[PDB]
């Protein structure tokens, strides 16, 4: 299964699959600056879910592991926000990040195997 282009169309997919997850809603747009003023200094790198899908769809993405560090740094902003570990939000973006770690495993083995076939003579 050595398409080495096939990582971007199984992204969009899963980048779908987490939208239609009522788990991403704090994730699906990117803070309110405004709203949260101090964000600023706590959170150096601002990351959300549409951001990831408008790099993606701009071709501003070479491979998968580059988004895949866009998608975890939302996951470690949210850690970093929160004052408790038994709160809402993070308590969401835990489970969001099972859930997408569960589904891009296949989707960097596949991009990797598919670089190393291409460069295998
Ligand atoms: O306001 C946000 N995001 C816009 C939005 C949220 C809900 C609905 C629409 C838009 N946040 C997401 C990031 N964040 C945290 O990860 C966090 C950890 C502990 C408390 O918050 C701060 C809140």
């Amino acid at each position: 299964s050595y398409d080495i282009q096939a990582w971007k169309k199984q992204c969009e997919e899963l980048l779908n699959l987490i939208f239609q997850c009522e788990d991403s809603e704090p994730f699906r747009q990117p803070v309110d600056l405004l709203e949260y003023p101090d964000y600023r200094d706590i959170i150096d790198t601002p990351m959300d879910f549409a951001t990831v899908r408008e790099t993606l769809e701009a071709g501003n993405y070479e491979s998968p592991m580059e988004l895949c560090k866009d998608v975890r740094l939302i996951f470690s902003n949210s850690k970093a926000y929160t004052p408790s570990k038994r709160s809402r939000i993070y308590s969401m973006s835990l489970r969001l990040s099972a859930f997408f770690e569960e589904h891009i495993s296949s989707v960097l083995s596949d991009y990797k195997s598919a670089l190393r076939f291409h460069k295998r003579n």
